This record gives structure tokens, sequence and C-alpha cells, in this order.
DNA sequence: TAATTTCACACCTAGGTGTGAAAT
DNA sequence: TAATTTCACACCTAGGTGTGAAAT
């Protein structure tokens, strides 16, 4: 049976525990962490295809409050969600296999008419990252393939303009390189 | 049915390299060419699947030295390695999408090491190169060992491969023309 | 309306330049 | 052999960070 491990672990378990944010910009904004995995148990020889997309986690949309992430109201509509496709599909079981493996043009935008395939998603609404494995060795096969879903709860995150918790920007900036010029 | 053409972008950069006999760096880590090739394609079919690709292959069998400033045969060329392919990371794309663009392969990167695993291009050094261009109309990486490829040579992007300049001339030109050498420019 | 969204900044990482001289 | 290949370096490009004041 094929497995999905996640990649540093310990660390999207310090920010879930707090309550993962994720800024989301016009221009296009990174994840932090990243969402990065390994898989295991792949047929060798077999192709298969690598996915991942984001989508909503449920049909509320929050605020925070009182130091809290609550349920304010039911959601905005929500706008079709970016599915990528790894760049090294269609490859072997043991191609996948032996190496981490992570979505480098991934991106997180408000913009809702973004042109640039990025993924569009509504502040302050809550999202779940999906990973997705599909045994098929033609990109156009995708349509009429069955998609084997990953889901690691644990990466769940509320998109933000600005971070509302303090404690999450403190990891953040503890973690990020690229933040590191606010470490005290 | 289509009728493509592809033109080429920044000519009168690359004619001025031409003319002084364009020379292009190799290293172990990789170096990207400058200038980038670059191409504008016109003529494709708009809804049809495309896929772009280019290579850089040996424009002859001779291997060359700089002498009293100039560029001569020195004699047979020394054996050459398989050629990356590259497909364009946009592939596959529609020919609309493909027409919306300028389509630059300024990633890619030349090697002077045979055991390279990157899938870097492989090159001899003193040796002289031609940049291919391809258009393939085929909507899957899979059939391209069997798909029929329209390939678009531009003689003045052909370049001898070094691993430092010979023709000073020539580091003038990647100096006063490649931003990322301008700390070097008068 | 209060909250949320935007933007110019000063840093940060990653990595593309030819150089000058050592190493082959 | 004498020329070619290598590498740390200063100086660059390119883009990823949160900040906090302004705008909505
Ligand atoms: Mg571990």
């Amino acid at each position: 049976d094929p497995k999905v491990h996640l990649e540093a672990k310990e660390l999207w378990d310090q920010f879930h525990k707090r309550g993962t944010e994720m800024v989301i910009t016009k221009s296009g904004r990174r994840m932090f962490p990243p969402f990065k995995v390994r898989c295991s148990g792949l047929d060798k020889k077999a192709k298969y295809i690598l996915l991942m997309d984001i989508i909503a986690a449920d049909d509320c949309r929050y605020k925070f409050h009182n130091s809290r992430w609550m349920v304010a109201g039911k959601a905005d509509p929500e706008m079709p969600k970016r599915m990528y496709i790894h760049p090294d599909s269609p490859a072997t079981g043991e191609q996948w296999m032996s190496k981490v493996v992570t979505f480098h043009k991934l991106k997180l935008t408000n913009n809702i008419s973004d042109k640039h395939g990025f993924t569009i998603l509504n502040s302050m609404h809550k999202y779940q990252p999906r990973f997705h494995i599909v045994r098929a060795n033609d990109i156009l096969k995708l349509p009429y393939s069955t998609f084997r879903t990953y889901l690691f709860p644990e990466t769940e995150f509320i998109a933000v303009t600005a971070y509302q918790n303090d404690k999450i920007t403190q990891l953040k900036i503890d973690n990020n390189p690229f933040a590191k010029g606010f470490r005290d």
C-alpha cells in the first residue's frame, strides 16, 4: 500500500497547535512552511502522476477575537482551485520515491481575477492542502483516472492578509530564513 | 494545419556578438548562455497543443584554437556527448498561449562535466555549436520520440564553447549588455 | 463602522557575472 | 609543455520576509 509521509512534521505541529495562518497577497505569497512529502510503497516500475491542490476546509468565514479563531458566519463563494501537476510527472514509482516531493510553483493570492494560475483563496477562510497520487502515464488521462487523495489535517490553515495571532508571526520569524532579519 | 514563423528576438545583439565570433563560457556547475536564446512564434494553430524545445548540436567536427587574434581550425573534434533536449517548461500548451509571449530558454545551462546529472547541456571546450529551436504539434510529452520535429536554425547564434573568454572584444560585449555583469562596466 | 487590505521599506536567501591568479 | 581549467571573491539581479502607517 503506497504511503505518504509529511516532511518537517514537528514544525507543522507547532504551527497547527497555535492555529496556522498563511498570508495571501495580490501578487502571490509562498506557503510557509512549504508542503513537502515523501512517498513509499509505490510499485517501482509503474508510472504515476503526483499532484496537489488546496481546498476549503469547511464553508465558514472566520474572525480572530479574544485571542481565538471563531466561525463568524457562512463562507464567501470559492474559486476553482489550481491543481498542480508536479513537473516530473509522469515518473516511475522508483523515481518518485528517491526525492522529497514539493510544489515549487505554488503561490497563494486573494485576487479572484488572477491569471497567473495562482491558488486563489478568500481571506479569513479555512483551507486544507491535499496531495494526490494517480497511477497513469498520460496527463490527459487525469480526467478519467481515480485520484488517491492524502489528507494531513496538521497542514490546515486560515488564509489572512495580515497575521492575527502574534505567536504565529513569531514562529514564522524564527523558522523561515527569509524572515530572520526580524529575529531577536 | 499551421504555417509557423519563428522570429529570433534581440537579433541586433546576436549580430554584434556574431561579427566578433561568439564565445560561451561553460563550467562544471552550469553556465547560462548570454545572450539567452529567445524567440517569438506566429502562425501556430490557436487551439492545437504544441510542445516547444531546444537543443545545441555540434556545428561541425572541428576543434578550434584562438591565435593571433583569430579563431582557426586546429584539428578534428573530440567525441561529443548526447545533448539535453530541453522541453520548454510551459509545455505542453496551446498555440495561442505560445504566440502570446516570448519563448525563452534563458535557464538552459552549459557544462563541461561529461558526468553531469542535472540535465545540463554538455559541451567540449574549444568546439563550435549551433542552438536549435523545435516545434512539435503534439499534446503529450511521451509521444516525442515518435513525433515529427520542425527544426529552426539561426546561424547568427552559433558560438564556440570556452572555459574562459579568449577575445576581449567578446568579454566587453558581455559586460556591457548582461545586467549581471554590470559591476564591471566602465 | 471598525476591521481588513495595501504598500513602500530594509533585510534576508539564492544565485548570475567576470576577475585574477593558482592548479592542472 | 604553454595553454586551459578552476575557484573565492566583490558586485550584481531576482525574489521572499514581516513591518506598521495608510487606505478602505
Ligand atoms: Mg524527522
